[PDB]
């Protein structure tokens, strides 16, 4: 009945866990590859190549989702360098559903399913704190460097996976 009512766009001071996501997506061997991680700092918790023809937006949504899996019954401070996810996951996904949008034919939106499954994700975290940091950064501080790690993790997870097989 509704969406998260304690979802913050702030860092929260005790969580369990910081993360960051990011999507990609790029034509490699003539044709659409798309990736997407959730990594701390210095670590990757999770990444993984996606079907061709993803689109950057719809990767992000779908890193974004995972690390709100992962972090269930948990305290999760998530940064994401998109804005299109951040709107979304704050404003534009429950708009859309509770104006039948997301599960109606039109297609006049896009990612509806991602949509729908983060809307879902969002009520899995214990405490919640999904924060928008402009990505690529010049700068030093630990989310300029967790939002490079996490879009490198994405890009590998694509780039590896093309080349396996
Ligand atoms: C081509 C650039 C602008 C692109 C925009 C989408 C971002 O979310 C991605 O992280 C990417 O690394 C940068
Ligand atoms: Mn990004
Ligand atoms: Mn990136």
């Amino acid at each position: 009945h509704g969406t998260r009512p304690d979802l913050t766009d702030q860092p929260i001071p005790d969580a369990d866990y910081t993360w960051y996501t990011d999507g990609s997506s790029f034509l490699q061997e003539g044709q659409r590859r798309a990736g997407a991680a959730v990594t701390t700092e210095t670590e990757v918790i999770w990444a993984r190549a996606l079907p061709a023809g993803t689109s950057a937006q719809r990767a992000e949504l779908i890193a974004l989702t995972q690390a709100l899996k992962m972090a269930e019954g948990k305290k999760l401070n998530v940064y994401t360098d998109s804005r299109y996810a951040f709107a979304t996951a704050h404003v534009h996904g429950e708009i859309y559903r509770r104006r039948g949008l997301l599960t109606s034919e039109g297609r006049e939106i896009k990612n509806k399913n991602e949509i729908l499954a983060l809307l879902k994700a969002l009520f899995l975290p214990k405490r919640l704190s999904i924060i928008h940091c402009p990505g690529h950064q010049k700068g030093n501080s630990a989310e300029a460097r967790g939002n490079r790690m996490a879009d490198q993790a994405a890009r590998e997870a694509a780039m590896k996976a093309v080349l396996e097989t």
